[PDB]
């Protein structure tokens, strides 16, 4: 009877149909756009020969002239617009070509004139200039991320403030953890991160609204947004020649300031020849302290608070704070204030409202009925809506500046906390920003800070989109992730703690922090992670103020050896091994770092191992889908069972924990690398016993991996020990019996390849075999997928039943973080494998994948690939090519490592092992590199084609002297050194 | 330095300041309104002599003419408007009285003209007629609640659909449990129950928007809403003489229909002299199946679904369904369809959109840029936004009808479930509603169903607001709560299961259901609760599909004896005692109801008792604040410990469980009543052994309560057993040492009084003493508070510190459910106490409290008392008098019981024990009463003053015969009997 047609099962698209109906009576070009004319999909209206994919028909339908014109043909007849000469015609299925009227011709010409820039463009400094009327490619594309600065102050990760701002300034603003200053919204749309009033304001004249910052109407003649490094600037021009500018940024911390302050400066220039008597109404919504009650008890969120007014020492109203009854919601105190600067005069708000219903009245948020006559009523309840009002006359050619300060003080940074602390810190803040120029000086301080931070590594290639993308945008994102991990963004809105394994972010950022004088901050972070390791060697899976989930995931601790290795090899600072750091078990116990590193290795190499001597998988490892063992145990449980086992069987600590649990081959590689790292650290520390022990153990673990985990054509991913009849014994290579694709024998995991190489286990021949498998079965037109299709229900039960349509997340996506770990392996191998043709191929795959993740390239075909042109996104949908959020991701961290590796930089025992791998079409590469006590300018030349030091002829010079040693010294002479490499 | 002034600490209000500057220069009347002119509160603008409190200055400020005029004086000068003759003047502090201009005079006259009806009015049938422009007293005031009908079908409480509708049709619509059909909103405002698009639509003419159902602009000349029993009707008239009517109701279930369907009929009449070519765009937002991911992973909610189109057998598009990938979200299937009826023609939508971004475009939801040219694009992602479009020409004087059907099919009502089941059920639904008249016939069926249901008891007094409020509105609410408990409303939006103790709702509703032929449904509910009792006698605290929380709260099982007693005494059906019902412990074990009732009593009278032989409190009882014992145990834990104790101490089952846990005196009263009830049931069942055992146990328990819980001037609330030195031994009477009010010796709990009387434990002298304490310390100007101030930290560290400002919830509110249980006690005692002056006083308190809870009285001073004039609300704030939500409450259930009790009806062994208690000022009371096999007309007359059968002279007649027996038979002769009572 009734039938159902899904979006995916719909037989044909509008553009396919347009081509069928017109493709051989007009030239449709390389791109076109079309819409079905009715809900049964039999006819289309389209337009030919666009420069890229873009929703042109949608914009044309918003135009009353074109819309009316089309209704003489649609819906019963299909039509296509076509431009010949500089005239537009409409075409019918029967062949009639009708020259469109003059007014339709103009509208069509204006609409197509700049399609190539509809998603905006990048400045030479990598800032995104966005048109406030144009459609968005996707919900992350027009988003900026802002951060404070708590360097030099306590608990930087846990206390730095953070904000998200879209092109209209929508979004939210948080202090520590998920403490909301301006309210988050948890609703149906990814596009809605915050309550809609946040950061927005209205202008009035003669009691009538003339402007709302989140509404572009016919009275707005220009409106653009510019996302830059740690600030957003939004500009509008009215038909009445008012020029409005909004600048939004977070205040860097200073002693005595509130823990979080977001500053929004509003400049209003009267570019007309007549004075105007205006007023502003500045609005927003404070976040609730009772976040869970938004779901459970909205009335509770209202009754537990009231609004309160703030007054300076002269008795003048300055703004609003939401006042809470319960003690648990009094440990933070929010505020909003405003100063109006009008010539000589400084003034504060003259009126306010604090009840959304009274403010909107019979109107809407875009056109509030009470917006021009604020009622000065302090609301007895929440929610903490606010509106602050002030009048000002602005003379011809003059500007009025309104500075707004929104924020929160907290017990997290103050003993003996009460709202009296907020009032003192707010006074400190307002005194600091009393002089108009202080706001611009602080903004310039922010700009200069991030510019200085980025100087660790700077590309100079003349592709300015690439150079700015790396030198500014990626450098900022890696700083952002060091402080914020994966805890905040446009669509990351729930409370998330710091995952132990996300020490990875420091792998890339540590060099940046060390080269602006913050080596001690890097050490602090290393020690903070180290305090989340237990005596036995497992780790809290997550931490924030304290740690939780002891040993729940099997990979976690192993990542810490990579962090220590990177730090110690770069700085030669072995003193960190002797730091006495709290053990995660508590009871006031401390242990030297060195002994904790040994314990990490002993847990995964000796105690928590399976029948083949490889680390147990436990609940899961890096891959949360590998819920292979349904009766897994965490580390606290394992520890108790382990001591009971040693007593029952007369064992000694360090003996294996006995079980039929499955083994993680990826953990085996992380462990082998960790052991190598500790061996090299011990050698640098002149600790001969530990170096010998670790070198021997590395050899042993390598032997176990080769004997038990190489399976025909790949390193397996999991070894399975509970089927003694042999029905299943491994997952992750040919013959595993677990493929869900009839055309593939085996399941193949990208990380088995990547980590076999990064750990220096895979032989050259094993690499060649695995790369062939990757080319055939893991490399898609959108990049390297994480794994091939598997049927894990044959061995396990519940991370089962699929949740995604093909292309999304676990159903076949390109996970860009994993893709970048594979690229790290491809680069490392391309530098050293003997076979130059294997090296060439691996480098081609590396650059292919980097090209699919570089954010600036999202502006090449933005309405297909979406993403965000200044900030990474997490995955590529393999059905559509769309880059899909969230923003913060291991992608950015490993992309940074990978581009520096391709430029040739690896830090080793004796200095910089220099071995660059350029693109085949590049003939030059130039960059600068900072070190703590020296600097370098690197220049690389080569012919077109693949070239690498392993197989190509070259000449290397340092400071004008031809040298044969490709390990460049780490200089300490406070000079700039010139490195020149010329391939023959 | 900076100072802070809270809403509550603000020294003086605007009206206080208006009175101070003008109160002896003009007569400000009984009511006035005022606003501060600026943020420092030094001056005011106000208006004199209003008929009630109302936000008049707010409405005046929305008026351009009045707002401009007031700027000649404000903010520097205070002003008051005043009306002399029928002309308006403005007064200044210096005495100047200024006749205001004529345009200002007109605006002022118009604004004040109908203030007394700004919150709407009630029709004679109790329906709330609401103006769509006027402000709301509070967020529950303009709300209606809708319900389906699953009587005659399986799992009624778990499967009946339900909806919330405000005056604009905003809100949400659910199937089983918290399954969302139309999306709920969990955001900052109590006013926002649903996604804003839900139920709303636009009209277009010549490509231009002319109407949006949720926007009243200058082109709307009339706009009202009428909330009635189980439907809402919203009417608009445009300046162009279009008349638009929306009717919203839930479809009663029929075999073959979807489990949930909400029908919205839209009627568009062209009351002009020229035909109009119009189109409609009908919108909404489907609820997500992944509710938790709205908070945790919004991107997930989008990617797991796509939109799909629906087509009838002729290939015509009919609507949209959101299609889900994961199996767990495929067990319900949602739909929306639409039919346009235009003269002879029936048509279906010609276009649709399913992407919110494409629909709104550069516009707003109120003015969407894509609303008149839907794109016919099926969205590959969620959220499930929908817009259905259709054109129609409407001739002069003619009407077009658009019927919309929104709903969900479910596996909860169908084996072998898939979306094919939805398509079949939708076809059945649309075939049923093919003929235009079927919609009106179903609506009339609903109206007639609720009118017939209410006939069990009908008041006929000189007050139609009271009569309709009881006979229609309260009767509906009690039905609603029988099906929905406390699980849904404007602000009740989380998932809530059925609380065991909320069997209370059936105490009132069972008589209504029995008198429309649904006695078997009442039995089924009794058996359903009985299956949530464990063998030992404790109960699951909550249940829905299955039960949970075994014995967590100590009072739960005892309420079931009141339900069985009411049922058995009314019907004489003792057969239910022999029903074999599953025990909550499972393992396919069943037990006869009789033995389960005995076990309930044994648990609280013998096993789970403390040192005084009274029931243990456990975690808490009816009162969730009595977390006195921090090491409490649930029933499963207690049962395991109990069997171990019987073995260690050589005991027998039925012996006391030994502990120092605290005892609940309220539970002792519930238990004593339960025992009396089982004794009487056993006597009716001719079970002499059980009757004698229960009568003896009642005597024993009464003696325990009198000996151990009467403490000088009150029955205590908790006995404390863990302080062997006597430091504390009770809570709830003089001398308990636990008061937090220096002026009160002791803590007093309203329920100690109420349940001591309802259980027939309190002596007349005890009642007199407790009523005195109540008058002095529990009776406020807003009614009976639940408890006096207590400092429980002295016995239970681990506490709270309070969470509310004074007046709200636990900090001193009038909890209206508890107030009604106390009124039930006051009525019971007033009928029987020997002292007529005590009876008179208690009846006065009873009617005082009833007057404060009757919903229709919320329209007397609505901007102060708020609430909802058709539906109860939960509490009264004792600082302001505001009635605060939520809507569903034990208030309605016990109000219904109390008003019937006051009218004189109590069912006893031999019939109807008739003993009415009228108001002193009443001289007559007439009502009708239905019984299963007879009916009654009751008439009572008396002179002014207090009269009751216990102490006043009267004559009682039945069918014309004077009688002395005040127990009227329950007749079975299918005749109407006339009962006449005349007090002398
Ligand atoms: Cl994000
Ligand atoms: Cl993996
Ligand atoms: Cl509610
Ligand atoms: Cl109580």
């Amino acid at each position: 009877m009734i039938t159902k047609v899904t979006a995916r099962n719909n037989k044909i698209t509008p553009v396919e149909l347009l081509n069928q109906k017109f493709g051989n009576k007009i030239n449709l070009g390389n791109f076109a756009d079309a819409v079905f004319t009715d809900a049964a999909f039999k006819n289309v209206a389209g337009i030919a020969n666009l420069p890229m994919k873009a929703p042109v028909m949608q914009v044309l339908m918003e135009n009353s002239i074109v819309s009316k014109y089309l209704k003489q043909f649609v819906p019963d007849r299909s039509v296509s617009f076509v431009e010949e000469g500089q005239k537009f015609y409409i075409v019918l299925e029967d062949g009639q070509k009708i020259e469109v009227p003059e007014d339709v011709n103009k509208a069509l010409k204006a609409t197509v004139s700049d399609v190539k820039h509809w998603a905006g463009y990048l400045t030479e400094d990598g800032e995104h200039v966005i048109d406030l009327l144009k459609p968005a490619p996707g919900p992350h594309f027009y988003v900026n991320l802002l951060i404070g600065n708590r360097l030099g102050f306590k608990r930087t990760l846990q206390t730095t403030p953070k904000s998200v701002v879209d092109r209209f300034g929508r979004g939210s603003f948080r202090s520590h953890a998920a403490t909301q200053v301006l309210a988050t919204r948890f609703d149906m749309r990814q596009e809605e991160n915050g309550f809609p009033a946040n950061r927005q304001f209205y202008l009035y004249e003669d009691g009538k609204q003339i402007f709302y910052s989140a509404l572009i109407d016919d009275n707005i003649v220009e409106a653009t947004s510019k996302h830059s490094s740690n600030r957003t600037v939004i500009k509008y021009k009215t038909a009445s020649n008012l020029e409005i500018t909004r600048t939004i940024f977070l205040v860097p911390h200073k002693k005595g300031f509130p823990l979080a302050t977001e500053l929004q400066r509003i400049e209003i220039k009267n570019a007309s020849d007549k004075a105007r008597n205006l007023s502003i109404t500045y609005t927003g919504m404070f976040g609730t302290g009772a976040v869970h009650a938004i779901f459970e008890d909205v009335t509770y969120t209202n009754v537990i608070m009231q609004s309160a007014a703030l007054y300076n020492d002269k008795g003048e109203f300055i703004g609003i704070t939401p006042d809470y009854y319960p003690e648990e919601f009094k440990q933070d105190t929010r505020f909003v204030t405003m100063i109006v600067r009008n010539g000589d005069e400084k003034s504060f708000p003259q009126s306010f409202s604090t009840d959304y219903n009274d403010f909107v009245g019979t109107g809407t948020l875009e056109h509030p009925a009470g917006g021009s006559n604020l009622n000065n009523k302090l609301n007895r309840k929440g929610p903490g809506f606010f509106a602050l009002g002030a009048p000002f006359t602005v003379e011809p050619g003059k500007t009025v500046i309104i500075d707004t300060f929104t924020g929160l003080s907290s017990s997290k940074d103050n003993e003996n906390y009460s709202d009296a602390v907020m009032l003192r810190e707010l006074d400190n803040l307002l005194r600091y920003f009393e002089k108009s120029e202080s706001v611009e000086e602080t903004l310039n301080e922010i700009i200069n800070f991030h510019e200085n931070y980025g100087k660790y590594f700077q590309f100079n290639t003349g592709n300015k989109l690439f150079d700015s993308g790396f030198n500014r945008n990626l450098a900022f994102q890696v700083l952002y992730q060091t402080f914020m991990s994966r805890s905040f963004g446009q669509t990351q809105k729930g409370y998330r703690e710091i995952g132990f394994r996300e020490i990875q972010d420091l792998f890339a950022s540590m060099y940046y922090f060390i080269n602006i004088g913050y080596q001690d901050f890097v050490k602090e972070l290393l020690f903070e992670w180290t305090a989340n390791v237990y005596k036995m060697g497992y780790a809290n899976h997550n931490f924030y103020w304290v740690g939780k989930q002891p040993g729940l995931y099997s990979d976690d601790s192993l990542w810490l050896l990579q962090a220590y290795y990177r730090y110690i090899i770069y700085t030669k600072d072995t003193s960190v091994l002797n730091e006495e750091v709290p053990v995660a078990d508590g009871n006031n116990e401390k242990r030297a770092v060195r002994e904790t590193l040994k314990a990490i290795i002993q847990y995964s190499a000796s105690i928590s191992v399976g029948d083949h001597g490889l680390p147990l998988l436990d609940l899961a490892d890096w891959n949360d889908s590998l819920k292979i063992d349904s009766n897994s145990i965490d580390g606290a449980t394992k520890e108790k069972l382990y001591y009971e086992q040693l007593k029952k069987t007369n064992g000694k600590y360090g003996d294996r924990f006995m079980s039929d649990y499955s083994e993680s081959v990826m953990n085996a590689f992380l462990l082998k690398l960790a052991i190598d790292h500790l061996a090299e650290i011990a050698t640098l520390d002149n600790d001969t016993q530990l170096a010998q022990q670790m070198s021997e153990l590395s050899k042993e673990v390598t032997d176990r991996i080769q004997k038990h985990a190489w399976k025909e054509n790949f390193f397996a991913r999991v070894l399975i020990n509970r089927y003694k009849d042999g029905s299943y014994t491994y997952l992750g290579a040919k013959g595993d019996k677990l493929s869900a694709d009839p055309n593939i024998d085996g399941v193949y995991f990208l990380n088995s390849f990547a980590w076999s190489v990064l750990s220096d286990v895979a032989t050259d021949e094993q690499i060649a075999i695995m790369v062939d498998v990757i080319k055939k079965h893991l490399l898609t037109p959108y990049g390297l997928r994480l794994v091939t299709p598997a049927d894990l229900n044959k061995i396990a039960n519940d991370t089962a039943t699929g949740h995604y349509f093909f292309g999304d997340r676990e159903n076949g996506a390109v996970f860009k973080h994993a893709s970048m770990m594979a690229v790290a392996a491809l680069i490392k191998a391309a530098k050293k494998v003997k076979d130059n043709e294997l090296a060439k191929e691996m480098a081609r795959i590396a650059y292919f994948m980097i090209d699919l993740v570089l954010p600036y390239k999202n502006l090449e075909n933005p309405f297909q690939v979406a993403g965000n042109p200044r900030i990474s996104t997490q995955y590529i949908n393999t059905d559509t090519g769309e880059n899909i959020g969230p923003l913060l991701s291991g992608t950015a961290t490993w992309l940074n490592l990978n581009l520096i590796s391709l430029a040739g930089i690896e830090y080793t025992r004796d200095g910089i092992s220099f071995n660059p791998i350029l693109r085949e079409e590049e003939t030059q590469l130039n960059f600068t590199l900072k070190a703590p006590k020296s600097s370098y300018k690197f220049s690389i030349t080569k012919p077109v084609g693949f070239a690498r030091m392993e197989s190509s002829e070259y000449e290397l010079f340092v400071d004008g002297q031809k040298i044969d040693n490709t390990v460049i010294p780490m200089y300490t002479d406070e000079k700039e050194h010139i490195v020149t490499l010329k391939f023959k």
